[PDB]
């Protein structure tokens, strides 16, 4: 059975990894085993002199701080964004374009980017005068918290996986992770996409294929949009995976609407289990958010994302066909 | 009481640049922030306008004042009172008459009162470099300024402390957003972009048929309030010299104590923090020339000629410090 876990991990470099099976077979440890695998595969353990036991200790503490009773924003979603970023980092149109530290940053950021998520939105936290929104002054409330927790757990006993980075590497990695995770805030999607579009029209490439990014500002924009794409990758996965993501996000939204209802609060979009339209919402979210983003990312890495974009467009067509006339 | 008669006399100056804020601190039993805020709320009729019970106001003010550190030399309750009172004067400038609502006036004054609460006496960069809990909480981004906001709003929830209890929901929400926008703008790492934006507004300035500044939209209104409180924060070099000198004594002591901690730890000592390699006079001239005067000249332009005397004092003080360079 550990034998079967080992076999599914052999797809760690493929879009559409079997992450829910990996979660079941690993004892609800998909984040730990997928991060462990990606580090071994990318050889970051010896590139950055990380004790393997310290890696595992940190990964397990981190995974423990994802909430088991949150339907979508839990450790399976984290493991899925980690493995998804890992794939997008290997696109030929970006090969060896990022340093081993820029690679460590995007993967570490992916792993911590929703840690300790309570399963309600930033707007809910603001409207209920939550401790979180009070702490963070209503600005990227959750995303600041994910960062703070993800970095704070490094200080637990035998958890500092960056202990053998130089102090300048540590400060560079820290800034990059903060910049990336703060960019997962959906209220920053449109600016982030506008920036990605600008970068596509003025794009420059070694005509032989590989992309040419010269200054940090553009390279962090690509890592921000990359982890953002990974965060928004469910509708681009094989349909049986995507449908499971949809079930969970709707269950999580519906529980938030139940909390807004007990409180007499207005019910947020897609959180009213008595007035929902699950399929129309997915088609809508694809049309206005997910496809504009992934179309621009495919232009950026042309044609390396074509097998990702086709799947997204297949999944949009299927969902639309579940809506009667 | 004799001492209260004299405190009340000094508080008659609350509308004047160069109020004796240090005397008021002494005369009020180390309550300059409480007494100056209370005086200003009475002066602007804010307790009636927003139905603020006087006992609630005093209770909040005293709790807020308590959360400034009495053992920090500059970023303490006296600084807070001074910035409140300077903002109060700047709000009353003729070029801004009837521009801002009572709620905006309330926001600017409240932001000024809380804008450094629980300041530990060390810079953002120090808190980042020492991997402090604060910098870890706030991801190295406006670390202190986020903290001042969080503490200032949290204390409103203490027993009989919610001075905004009778605002409407919409009023509370708009006040909260404006205050956040203002206090985050006190982060000195935002100064250059803030001043560059203020320059643009001066260059494209619109006035009304009455000669008063015309502000069409939130973006321009909050930008003026942001720079107003930022000017009040950077107003020490514009005050009468005997006040300015005491502010300089205090910032240097607070900077020197951070430099000792930096030296204890083998860290490079931050600018102006090395008591063995300091040039107090030259640093004040440098700070005026590169930061304070560019700001105050631009603010003076925005409200021309309302602020000419403040600018003249700033330039006199600059010349005085310059004249003392050996
Ligand atoms: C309220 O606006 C909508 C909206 O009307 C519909 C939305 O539908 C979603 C559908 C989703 C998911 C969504 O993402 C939640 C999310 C993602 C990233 N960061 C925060 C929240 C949204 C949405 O986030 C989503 C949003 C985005 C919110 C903003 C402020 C731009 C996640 C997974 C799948 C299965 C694709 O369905
Ligand atoms: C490191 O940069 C310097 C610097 O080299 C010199 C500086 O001199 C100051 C002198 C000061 C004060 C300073 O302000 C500290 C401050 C103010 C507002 N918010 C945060 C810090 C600085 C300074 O803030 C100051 C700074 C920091 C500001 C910027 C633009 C990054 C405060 C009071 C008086 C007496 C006018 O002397
Ligand atoms: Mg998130
Ligand atoms: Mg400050
Ligand atoms: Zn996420
Ligand atoms: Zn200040």
């Amino acid at each position: 059975q550990e034998d079967v876990l080992a076999k599914e991990l052999e797809d760690v470099n493929k879009w559409g990894l079997h992450v829910f099976r990996i979660a079941e077979l690993s004892g609800n440890r998909p984040l730990t085993v997928i991060m462990h695998t990606i580090f071994q595969e990318r050889d970051l353990l010896k590139t950055f002199k990380i004790p393997v036991d310290t890696l595992i200790t940190y990964l397990m503490t981190l995974e423990d701080h994802y909430h088991a009773d949150v339907a979508y924003h839990n450790n399976i979603h984290a493991a899925d964004v980690v493995q998804s970023t890992h794939v997008l980092l290997s696109t030929p149109a970006l090969e060896a374009v990022f340093t081993d530290l820029e690679i460590l940053a995007a993967i570490f950021a992916s792993a911590i980017h929703d840690v300790d998520h309570p399963g309600v939105s930033n707007q809910f936290l603001i409207n209920t005068n939550s401790e979180l929104a009070l702490m963070y002054n209503d600005s990227s409330v959750l995303e600041n918290h994910h960062l703070a927790v993800g970095f704070k757990l490094l200080q637990e006993e035998n958890c500092d996986i960056f202990q053998n980075l130089t102090k300048k590497q540590r400060q560079s990695l820290r800034k990059m992770v903060i910049d990336i995770v703060l960019a997962t805030d959906m209220s920053k999607h449109m600016n982030l996409l506008a920036d990605l579009k600008t970068m596509v029209e003025t794009k420059k490439v070694t005509s032989s294929g590989v992309l040419l990014l010269d200054n940090y500002s553009d390279r962090i924009q690509v890592l921000q949009n990359m982890v953002h794409c990974a965060d928004l990758s469910n509708p681009t996965k094989p349909l049986q995976l995507y449908r499971q993501w949809t079930d969970r996000i709707m269950e999580e939204f519906f529980r938030q609407g139940d909390r807004e209802r007990e409180r007499g609060m207005e019910i947020s979009p897609m959180c009213d289990k008595h007035n929902a339209s699950v399929e129309k919402s997915q088609v809508g979210f694809i049309d206005y958010i997910v496809h504009p983003l992934w179309e621009t990312w495919a232009d950026l890495v042309h044609p390396d994302a074509q097998d990702i974009l086709d799947t997204l467009e297949d999944n949009r067509e299927w969902y639309q066909s579940t809506i009667p006339q």
